[PDB]
């Protein structure tokens, strides 16, 4: 069956709040959610419903964009660069688990370049 979804609180991690952690969820999150390739990664893999039962047994680092807001929502992060790792983590997976061309990929791959041209500027 599914794995424990990854953690959103931990007490004994520091936590912080930087502008450019704010504009991750405020700017970067909240409009990747509405694009219409969202909605298989806003959530953890459901690998029972979706009948993939090896997902992971070849995902052992699983990330999704729902984990990453509800990360943002409750401080979890101490800088920007730790939340830019975990979306980098939901695409490489992406990639990993799937071939070039499938539909699944040519999603992650269009979030992944929008991902990348709105953080290309953070705040201060
Ligand atoms: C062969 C295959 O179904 N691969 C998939 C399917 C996903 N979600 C879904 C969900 C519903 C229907 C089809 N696909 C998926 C999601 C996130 C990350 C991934 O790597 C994914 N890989």
């Amino acid at each position: 069956m599914n794995p424990p979804p990854p953690e959103t609180s931990n007490p004994n991690k520091p936590k912080r709040q930087t502008n450019q952690l704010q504009y991750l969820l405020r700017v970067v999150l909240k409009t990747l959610w509405k694009h219409q390739f969202a909605w298989p990664f806003q959530q953890p893999v459901d690998a029972v419903k979706l009948n993939l039962p090896d997902y992971y047994k070849i995902i052992k680092t699983p990330m999704d964009m729902g984990t990453i807001k509800k990360r943002l929502e409750n401080n979890y992060y101490w800088n920007a660069q730790e939340c830019i790792q975990d979306f980098n983590t939901m695409f490489t997976n992406c990639y990993i688990y799937n071939k070039p061309g499938d539909d699944i990929v040519l999603m992650a791959e269009a979030l992944e370049k929008l991902f990348l041209q709105k953080i290309n500027e953070l705040p201060t």
